[PDB]
């Protein structure tokens, strides 16, 4: 029958003999225990070791494993991804299916995991009430036997499925029998840009109920117009038997003590002509001032619910975590609790890079800690119902939730096909209903989607109705066919720019600034996905948060996204490494595309995460003389756990510095008197810094803790006093092939054939490997390559329109190469052409000016072609032959950053480690850029000046032809690139070109000066 | 003290090399012992009789952006046309040169003022690579204006019919000028992408005869 049905290549049938859906449950028999959230003797957990086998197809699956373990099965710990085990390879596709498309069939070779569990229970269990087994997670689909006995079918990947095992038990052991099947029509539902896998991938566990018992609840809290006042609302379901001594009470609690309390027995008012539910009952609750839930005060109170008899005698409890709030939208404005919003959000899948996709809690909390420590208030569940511990976390941490369907089809043509389709309504409104009857009851909730990237079809229509009328506390949203369908709440885009339009026919991406003010539109707009962060990336993310700001409206967005979905491989060596698409030979693959993230896979920041933590501050400032004005942008909380650190500098070193306590009401401002400041000893720049420092530890920080920045630049004093001249003069040597410098102990070459500085003595020790030459190229970022590959490009990457114009082959032409000899300098003097078939790309023009104090002064003109595509970089490069443990810098830091990425960056005195200088992307590309510097100091050398560096152990040619970080090896030497200028990185998207007009080097003429001696 | 500022000498040297002569100098404008500018320059003057200023100024970041860099001079010559190769032809500024066209301009000077009631900085043009006046050719890539009347008489007279055409010429060159704003005309207007903040400035001139 099983084998026959195939109830996986039909999309009528998504489960067979499945219970009902319904909150959190443990069927607590005592109601003390309910309402401390203590374990349940009720719920048990199955997890552990299993007994699994692997097969090619369903077809393959030997009979006599229905009721006997295979010898040729491995013991393995469940939940698991079977991919993680090594039993097949895990795939990485974006968009196109890892399947044939031909709904709703699959491939007849259909990767098959039989998981088995021998396992115990008590007698009491069957003597009375019901016991069921809940399935957390099974991807893609799964019957079930018990004891030899066919049980059930289930699909959806992401919500629990449930079975009544009452009739198939017995007392002592048992075995349970799990056909999981990798591809199900299901499949064709779950297209979301992730690793493809399998298994038994979240808990499985037995629950024990009363044969009377509550089958559903749902709580509601309604508040009066400025939320002094309160109604809790909860409808309690049950099955069993009714009878007239049967009651419900409901008890609410803030801490230990009980708030409120209602008791009814079961009886509903009257609905319709035929009567009302005698199987339901509703309990209101009055309260007053009750403590508000928000992600910045996660307020929370317990429900307790009790279903008993008259006398007293309590037959079950199930209880829930509640946070008053409301949620809604009015005048075009997301409203908590009668307040804007205003969304630092992001998108987080579920990944781990050993686990695959089976979360734990150690993950989750770590995940938490680090969003709110970096200004996060907001997730999306991208694309899928949660773990239900994420829930549990984010109601008690305090962070704003979207939960979304499994639902994502992204791959089918055109997007709509099936979601447009009758046929497939049945199979996607169990993923919205399910969805909705498990999640409804959790505060952090705060928003539902219709799911991911499947267009827009008739089927959302009814689903979002279905939502809207079953559950008014919540707005509804959906990005699909074009983000402001009548399918959302929200104007709810991917990648729409700030200021730029991409009108693409039927599905435009509007300006989001243009978005909301189109003819007839008054919805809020919160973007689902923004800031690509594929790479070296989130270029641009300040201009997001400037108009975020400044209309009110724009609401905020969600990046994408919180962690690199990278994999653990291991080499040779036995060495672990990080992998992506095509690394297990997976093929058709989307490469490097898995890695979108804030953070490495294993949790350590990008240095992007930074640029997002100061842009999402919850703390403004403004300057005014003396005057600093810190404005809050908290709605609800005042600024009890704060104090403002400032600190001046005359660059880099310290002058005055002091401490003022925070005490600013929500959306509030406060004014800080700076005192008179001493003047400063000689010349140069001063610098004030201030920093809000949390004293107190609390449940998501550290004492001591930074949650905002800023800095201005105060007075400067340029210097005018000329340094005593040096009584030593250099010596020019000329000969035939060289130009050579001599100043005692130190000596520099200059190539007559080639025009460029090829050496330098310090004594007899030589310091370049290579000579130092200009360069216009950078190693590609993940954004300047997008879409593009060497077997179909795309001739509009940025990448691919540099190669074109040969900006990554073109040869230096010597000019000009003459020497001069000055009062008390030598004065050097180069031109150089870069040229690709005929055509000049770039001249460079330069004086080299070595005094008396060994100081060589380099001035370079560069000149670039209007019509080649603007460079990536307009600077020097060489390799030296030192290789020194610190790096030390006045400039803008301690961390990596680019143009249109260094508003987090700080103009100070850095001193780093060299490995610090290096950003360890999995695919490799120029990275560890610092700008707006001014001196940098590496071994015995020192470069002023006003410029941009990267310094690291491996040339750009070394990055661009590595695809991979663990391949990477230290070269001789140190590779110095420092840039007059260099190029944007982009991000808005990764898949076309992203950087800003303003961030691209355009200007033709370009003009930097350098100085390079020994400090 | 903008206006007051006076030019203080920090260095002045001359050098001979193979095919020129090199001069160098700087500068500081200081107002109540605070330095406002400071200006490095090279003079270098080749064989061919081509004098190649380059122009090197700081600008200390807590003076209020100043409203142009540049150089200007009084030249003996009075000439009857202005040649240019440059956005034309007609008056143009920064932040309002979208209706002026690249190409090569020929007018009488008389239309290289622009005669506003009330008297100000007029008649600048900018993106220019070349400019003929009488024997002299300025060639780079900056903006200017050229008429008979100074900055100083233009400020210090409040109609334009009281105005005197004065000895020579009066050439202002600049390597960079401020945007001139106008929405409105009662509070600062001039746009921050087109104020001169950028703290460090370079450009370059050839002054030759042709
Ligand atoms: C590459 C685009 C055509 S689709 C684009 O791919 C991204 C890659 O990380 C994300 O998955 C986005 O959600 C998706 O819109
Ligand atoms: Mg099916
Ligand atoms: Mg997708
Ligand atoms: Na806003
Ligand atoms: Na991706
Ligand atoms: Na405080
Ligand atoms: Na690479
Ligand atoms: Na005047």
């Amino acid at each position: 029958v099983v084998l026959q049905r195939r109830d996986w290549e039909n999309p009528g049938v998504t489960q067979l003999n499945r219970l009902a859906a319904h909150p959190p449950f443990a069927s607590w028999r005592n109601s003390e225990e309910a309402r401390t959230d203590r374990p349940s003797q009720q719920l048990r957990s199955l997890n552990g070791e299993w007994r699994f086998a692997w097969f090619p197809a369903p077809e393959a699956v030997p009979e006599s494993w229905l009721e006997c373990d295979l010898p040729e099965a491995d013991t393995v710990v469940v939940p698991s991804n079977w991919q993680m085990h090594g039993y097949d390879a895990p795939i990485y596709t974006n968009v196109t299916y890892p399947i044939t498309v031909n709904p709703p069939f699959v491939p007849t070779e259909n990767p098959t995991g039989c998981y088995s569990l021998t396992f115990n229970v008590d007698e009491s269990w069957l003597q009375e009430g019901q016991t069921r087994i809940i399935f957390d997670g099974v991807n893609s689909a799964f019957h079930l036997w018990c004891n030899g006995r066919w049980v059930g079918y289930g699909q959806d990947s992401r919500l629990p499925s449930e079975f009544d095992l009452s009739a198939f038990l017995r007392a002592g052991e048992n075995r349970l029998a799990v056909m999981v099947l990798r591809w199900s029509d299901g499949s064709y539902l779950e297209d979301q840009d992730m690793w493809r896998m399998s298994g038994i991938f979240r808990d499985v566990s037995l629950l024990h109920k009363p044969t009377t018992q509550i089958s559903d609840f749902h709580v509601a809290t309604r508040f009066n117009d400025d939320f002094s006042r309160a109604v809790l609302e909860a409808e309690v379901q049950m099955c069993g038997e009714l009878r007239d001594y049967l009651r419900v009470t409901v008890s609410l609690w803030q801490g230990e003590t009980q708030v409120a309390s209602g008791t009814a027995p079961f009886g509903g008012e009257i609905i319709d002509e035929r009567g009302g539910y005698a199987d339901r009952v509703t309990l209101r609750l009055n309260v007053e001032n009750p403590k508000l839930w928000s992600a910045e005060i996660p307020n929370l109170y317990r429900a307790v619910v009790e279903l008993h008899t008259a006398d007293g005698t309590l037959i079950e409890a199930e209880a829930c975590d509640v946070g008053f709030r409301e949620v809604r939208i009015e005048n075009g404005l997301l409203l908590l609790n009668g307040k804007p919003l205003l969304i630092r959000g992001v998108n987080r899948h579920e990944h781990h890079p050993l686990h695959g996709q089976v979360m734990d809690e150690q993950t989750m909390v770590q995940d938490i800690l680090l969003m709110k420590q970096n200004n996060f208030n907001a997730v999306r569940c991208s694309h899928y119902p949660n773990h239900p511990l994420w829930y549990t976390l984010c109601d008690r941490y305090g962070l704003y939730v979207v939960d979304e369907a499994n639902i994502e089809t992204h791959g089918m043509v055109p997007m709509n096909r099936l979601t447009d389709d009758p046929r497939w309504l049945p199979a996607m409104s169990e993923r919205v209903t399910r969805m909705v009857q498990r999640d409804r009851n959790h505060p952090s909730v705060i928003i539902w989607s219709l799911g991911d990237e499947s267009g827009h079809g008739a089927n959302h229509d009814a689903l979002y109705r279905w939502i809207k009328s079953v559950d008014p506390s919540r707005p509804v949203q959906y990005e699909g066919g074009g983000a402001d369908t009548t399918a959302t709440d929200i104007i709810c885009p991917m990648y729409a720019r700030v200021d730029e339009d991409q009108p693409f026919p039927a599905v435009p991406k509007w300006s989001i600034k243009k978005w909301l003010s189109l003819p007839g539109e008054t919805r809020p707009l919160i973007l689902c996905e923004y800031a690509h962060a594929m790479g070296n990336s989130l270029g641009g993310f300040a201009k997001y948060w400037q108009a975020f700001r400044q209309y009110p409206r724009l609401q905020g967005g969600f990046v994408w996204d919180w962690v690199d979905q990278s994999l653990i491989k291991y080499d040779e060596n036995g060495n672990p490494w990080s992998a992506y698409g095509g690394d297990f030979g997976d093929t058709p693959n989307d490469r490097q595309f898995c890695m979108n993230g804030l953070v490495f896979a294993d949790r350590t920041p990008h240095p992007a995460l930074t640029e997002a933590k100061h842009q999402q501050q919850f703390f403004q400032f403004r300057l005014s003389g003396q005057t600093i004005e810190v404005t809050s942008e908290y709605l609800f909380r005042h600024s009890d756990n704060e104090l403002l650190h400032w600190m001046v500098a005359l660059d880099g070193k310290p002058l005055a510095s002091g401490e003022v306590p925070l005490d600013v009401a929500p959306q509030g401002k406060q004014l800080i008197e700076l005192p008179e400041l001493p003047q400063p000893e000689s010349a140069g720049q001063l610098w004030l810094t201030v920093r809000v420092v949390q004293p107190n530890a609390t449940a998501w920080s550290e004492a001591g803790h930074i949650s905002a920045w800023q800095q201005w630049r105060l007075a400067e004093n340029l210097s005018v006093t000329l340094p005593a001249a040096s009584h030593a003069i250099p010596h020019l040597t000329t000969s035939e092939m060289d130009f050579c410098i001599e100043l005692g102990n130190k000596r520099w070459q200059f190539n007559r054939q080639s025009g460029f500085l090829s050496q330098m003595w310090i004594g007899d020790k030589k310091q370049l490997l290579t000579p130092l030459r200009d360069q216009f190229t950078r190693a590609p970022l993940d954004n300047d390559i997008g879409v593009s590959e060497a077997t179909r490009i795309d001739p509009n990457a940025w990448v691919e329109r540099w190669k074109a114009a040969g900006h990554y082959q073109a040869e230096a032409a010597l000019l000009q190469c003459t020497a001069d000899t000055l009062a008390d300098a030598v004065l050097i003097t180069t031109a150089h052409a870069w040229q690709h078939q005929g055509k000049t790309l770039f001249i460079s023009r330069k004086t080299y000016r070595i005094d008396g104090s060994g100081q060589m002064a380099i001035t370079v003109d560069v000149e670039v072609a209007s019509d080649t595509p603007h460079p990536a970089r307009i600077g020097l490069n060489c390799q030296l032959a030192q290789v020194a443990e610190r790096v030390n810098w006045l400039g803008l830091g301690p961390q990596e950053n680019y143009p249109d990425r260094l508003t987090a960056a700080c103009f100070d005195r850095w001193d780093l480690p060299l490995s610090d200088m290096y950003t360890p992307y999995v695919f490799p590309s120029e990275n560890g850029l610092r700008c707006g510097t001014r001196e940098l100091n590496y071994g015995p050398h020192q470069w002023r000046g006003d410029f941009q560096f990267n310094i690291s152990r491996y040339s750009q040619q070394q990055l661009m032809e590595t695809s991979h970080r663990h391949l990477l090896h230290a070269e001789e030497g140190t590779w110095l690139n420092i840039d007059g200028f260099h190029m944007g990185i982009g991000g808005d998207d990764s898949w076309s070109p992203s950087v800003s007009a303003e961030f691209q080097l355009s200007a033709g003429r370009y003009h930097y000066q350098l100085v390079w001696c020994q400090k």
